[PDB]
């Protein structure tokens, strides 16, 4: 083979995709003849349906060359005879993270921005991404998509256990908040092992419980092991890892969300009619190996985008199949086939690409392979262009050429000060204005104006990564003290929060737990959200504190976003508040607030934000019946948002009122001691409707 024949190294890629499917999707009908079950087969030479018999017989020689050459020296020329070798992980964990750096651009930013067919994103930057990774080698693939999302993306993650686990704490950025692992049936405690029905159900349900019942934006599945002794056979021994990583994108992407999935060889049918399945569920499917994928290996990527919609009878084909496979596991026999032959090769189109992708890639892994082979008879052989190539490649993808190492030991009052950016410290220091008969005329514009309920002094924290959490109350003088709860959160991170006491159930068999409860949001991972509107603010606190959960990890301390009421509609708190035995209350009822789940906590007050800027107002049309912003100055209107009408973070921090609720304040029909000189609910809601009109 002559191995100096091929194309010159370069960091252009081209990519052809499969013909868009034209059939219907098969149904339960269809398919109830479709499986086959025969003898177990471990002979892969023969497998020519979907390639020519040369080029098969040509890549397996080529691999068997190395059945007796020493691993380590063939590994060393391997490092030289790929041009693609010097780019590695860079500054991620792996050389894998890469990979998904490589095809995120080859494919236009199709994982970090999902656009649909017509050419719509899926997410609004100004809505939460979701994505899931399965079968991951310390999560890089997460790694690059957090790195790159920061706080605007969730991510919920399943890999075997052991070895070759997650590593969280060796991302670049992210945290456990972002990149959620559940290991199956038993939550944290499963072992993530895939090919287990009971894992499929439990992450299945896992992701759909918080992704509002639709789904992940898209999946990744990396998954592979170690095939030493039996290389050539590695297709064959990993048919059962391919089909539930393909099931589990028919399980857990919603409608129009996308599915890059590694693979190896496709000579066999099974894998063939497997990518077959894919193609019908899909509205465009293609096989693609980017250069950070070793030129002389069988690994390459089947790349997915849009499902179709209707495609649970092939979801519940798959599932029966992958049950089929664990019943047939050590005996002689096995599924050779998951789509009949006929159907596979009725399709021209469909098996045209196929064979030519298959033969195309057969003859570059055998020029490859011939190539480090070379390079193992011959040490002084070199490619003396790899520097440049990676240099070309980064620059090409955006990836900055800077390493990892920055652990940032920052102390939370140095860091605190790079966050804000030289804003003025005693900004932070503002107490709020109390709520009174003599400072009630300051909330009257109403529609201005936002309410939460609070049950904890105010205080600032910020996350430098993992359980480095602390809080700050605000003052000049007041440390900044780590934060004793089980929690983590990205680096980077600034909030405005409480730390408030929820309770589930009363009496004696009342639980209590500590949850941090979001109030306001100045800096996420990084970037900076402070100028953003207030309800903006909240949105993308719900975004990152959605993501910033734990459902798999019972063990940790929620983190949660106040319920926002609009003011004019600060009736709807009153509803939710309850009269409830607390344990240590000797008996005595305490007013309560209920939450969105059956948790509640003791309000302390009432919040007032002002979420509209300086001379600028809300009013209501009468004659039109929608609200309109109002300029104080220039008289000017107008229904949409004047962005100078925004009220940034200071703004909000410093004009919200607080209506305290202590003692002698009825804002419940249960407890009427009304000091005559404090409010009551009835006085400030008859406010809050004389000056709605």
């Amino acid at each position: 083979v002559d191995w100096r024949d091929e194309p010159e190294p370069s960091a252009c890629e081209q990519v052809s995709w499969f013909p868009e499917c034209t059939t219907e999707i098969p149904d339960t009908q269809e398919m109830s003849d479709w499986m086959v079950v025969g003898k177990r087969k471990m002979i892969i030479e023969d497998e020519t349906e979907f390639c020519g018999e040369e080029l098969l017989h040509s890549v397996l020689q080529c691999k068997s060359v190395f059945d007796v050459l020493d691993g380590e020296e063939m590994r060393r020329a391997r490092t030289r005879a790929n041009p693609y070798e010097m780019i590695r992980g860079v500054f991620f964990l792996n050389r894998a993270a890469m990979k998904m750096a490589n095809m995120d651009f080859v494919f236009d930013r199709m994982f970090t921005n999902p656009r649909d067919s017509y050419g719509k994103p899926l997410v609004k930057d100004r809505e939460l991404l979701y994505f899931a990774d399965v079968c991951a080698g310390p999560g890089g693939f997460s790694e690059y998509v957090l790195w790159r999302k920061k706080w605007h993306a969730k991510g919920f993650g399943m890999t075997l256990k052991g070895p070759n686990d997650f590593k969280l704490e060796d991302f670049y950025s992210a945290s456990s908040e972002l990149f959620e692992p559940y290991y199956g049936e038993g939550g944290i405690d499963g072992d993530g092992d895939i090919t287990r029905p009971e894992n499929i159900s439990a992450f299945r349900n896992f992701v759909l419980d918080n992704t509002d019942r639709k789904g992940v934006h898209f999946l990744m599945a990396d998954g592979g092991f170690s095939v030493e002794g039996q290389e050539n056979l590695q297709e064959i021994l990993s048919k059962q890892l391919l089909l539930c990583q393909f099931l589990m994108a028919l399980s857990i992407v919603r409608t129009g969300g996308h599915f890059i999935c590694k693979t190896f060889d496709l000579f066999t049918p099974f894998s063939v009619g497997l990518v077959y399945l894919l193609y019908c569920c899909f509205e465009r499917v293609c096989l693609f190996k980017p250069i950070t994928s070793r030129p002389a290996n069988s690994e390459r990527y089947v790349v997915c985008k849009g499902l179709k919609v209707g495609i649970d009878d092939v979801r519940d084909y798959l599932f029966a199949v992958n049950i089929k496979l664990n019943q047939l596991r050590n005996t002689d026999s096995d599924v050779n086939l998951v789509v009949p032959l006929e159907v596979i090769k009725g399709d021209h189109e469909f098996t045209d690409y196929m064979i030519r992708s298959n033969e195309s890639h057969c003859s570059l892994q055998i020029k490859a392979l011939a190539k480090i082979h070379a390079f193992v008879q011959d040490t002084t052989l070199s490619e003396p262009r790899q520097a440049e190539i990676r240099k070309e490649c980064l620059r090409l993808w955006g990836i900055p050429d800077q390493a990892r190492v920055a652990p940032s030991s920052s102390d939370p009052k140095s860091k605190f000060f790079e966050l804000i950016q030289g804003t003025e410290i005693d900004i932070f220091s503002y107490k709020p204005t109390l709520l009174t008969s003599k400072t009630l005329e300051k909330i009257r514009p109403v529609f201005d104006y936002r309410c939460m309920v609070s049950g904890s002094e105010q205080k600032f924290l910020i996350g430098l990564g993992k359980s480095q959490i602390y809080t700050w109350d605000g003052r000049q003088s007041d440390r900044w003290i780590k934060l004793d709860l089980k929690t983590e959160l990205p680096r980077d991170t600034l909030l405005s929060v409480e730390i408030v006491h929820e309770l589930k159930g009363e009496g004696k068999a009342q639980r209590k737990i500590s949850a941090i409860h979001i109030l306001d949001v100045l800096v996420l991972n990084g970037t900076d959200v402070r100028e953003q509107h207030f309800n903006q603010r909240i949105q993308l606190a719900e975004k990152f504190v959605k993501a910033v959960s734990k459902p798999s990890r019972p063990d940790m301390n929620p983190i949660r976003v106040k319920e926002v009421y609009r003011l004019e509609e600060m009736e709807k708190i009153f509803v939710r508040l309850e009269m409830k035995i607390i344990k240590g209350s000797s008996g005595t009822p305490k007013l309560s607030y209920t939450g969105r789940d059956d948790r509640h906590f003791v309000p302390m007050g009432l919040y007032i934000v002002r979420t509209v800027n300086e001379p600028w107002t809300m009013g209501f049309s009468k004659s039109f019946k929608k609200k309109f912003f109002y300029n104080k100055k220039t008289k000017d209107s107008t229904f949409d948002l004047p962005a100078d009408s925004i009220a940034p973070f200071h703004i909000c921090y410093y004009g919200r009122l607080f209506w305290e609720w202590g003692d002698g304040i009825r804002v419940h029909d249960s407890q009427k001691p009304q000091d005559q000189d404090k409010l009551s609910k009835e006085d400030v809601l008859s406010f809050i409707q004389m000056h709605r009109a």
